[PDB]
């Protein structure tokens, strides 16, 4: 029934005991990965903050911090992305975002598109907390045109979360994202407002009209020119508001791949879905690939990373 990989012990410890541990695995010379990737990589965001809370009461000194003074690189960053409460996560990499890179970036969308309401303001006030800004006006300031227009709304939405559907209004607007396309006028004020703003279900009921007045669903329409990073943004948003588990699970294949030019695309993924729905994106992997998850991801990986990655995908004992 559940759709989170992590993975909890039916006992957990004393957050003090937690700490006492983790302060060990790091004293001295060396350090004890097995240990750090045992305690962290099975313990939900609760725990996790408290940990670091009460780390850094007892020992005065920042544990992340430590942390990132001591450990291997691939595996740091695994740790520590997957360590911070999943808001701190968002914030983190939406900031990483509008940085020098391509701001266009998908990894905007994802977080505007995959996420509760509540998720993505919470991740706003953490943003407000480490940067001293808005997420919205780090993303205008580096985003432009087409990318600029769509994706400003999306990660300043707060959106409606009912069932309720107006069918009228899908039919119109699955005819008006039509004419839109159809003239090229990809970015158009109502392709923007039907993405950024509608609720999922409304959206999936505008898209399901669409495809029963058209035939087909409104992807294959986009496509006009395969190389367009920003029609491929376009689907890419569709995916994440209605099929979401098949967006990620094409984000995990082009990875694996080594195709992708998403570097930290399998880090994160795992991080930022184990406590979320990675087990069925795990599923969709498995059908759309014919091998499971926590085979195929192994292929450019080993140790430490690939230890906590195993068990942040749901790995247990053997």
């Amino acid at each position: 029934h559940h759709h989170a990989t992590l993975t909890v012990p039916t006992t957990v410890p004393s957050v003090s005991e937690d700490c006492e541990q983790l302060r060990k695995a790091f004293s001295g010379w060396g350090t004890n990965e097995g240990l750090i990737i045992d305690i962290l990589g099975h313990r939900n965001a609760e725990q996790r903050n408290l940990i670091r809370k009460t780390y850094a009461e007892t020992y005065g000194e920042d544990l992340l911090k430590a942390l990132d003074k001591e450990l291997s690189n691939d595996f740091e960053r695994l740790v520590l992305l997957w360590a911070l409460d999943p808001a701190e996560r968002d914030a983190l990499l939406a900031n990483e975002a509008t940085k020098r890179w391509t701001s266009s970036n998908q990894v905007l969308m994802e977080i505007a598109c995959t996420r509760s309401a509540n998720q993505l303001l919470h991740a706003r006030q953490a943003y407000h907390a480490r940067y001293k800004k808005s997420l919205e006006e780090d993303v205008a300031h580096h985003t432009t045109g087409d990318f600029h227009k769509l994706l400003l709304p999306l990660v300043s939405s707060y959106r409606y979360e009912g069932e309720e559907v107006n069918m009228t209004l899908a039919k119109t607007e699955a005819k008006l994202l039509h004419e839109k396309i159809s003239n090229k006028a990809y970015s158009d004020d109502d392709v923007i407002r039907v993405l950024a703003t509608r609720s999922k279900a409304q959206i999936n009921a505008t898209l399901n009209h669409y495809k029963n007045e058209y035939g087909n669903d409104i992807n294959k329409d986009l496509k006009a020119d395969p190389k367009d990073e920003f029609l491929a943004l376009l689907r890419s948003t569709v995916k994440c508001l209605v099929y979401p588990e098949k967006y990620f699970e094409k984000v995990l294949r082009l990875a694996i791949n080594r195709r992708g030019t998403d570097e930290g695309a399998l880090t994160r993924v795992v991080c930022t879905r184990a406590e979320v729905d990675l087990k069925v994106i795990a599923d969709e992997y498995q059908r759309r690939n014919s091998v499971p998850l926590t085979r195929a991801i192994v292929k450019d990986t080993h140790g430490d990373y690939e230890k906590l990655l195993l068990v942040l995908a749901g790995h247990v004992e053997n």
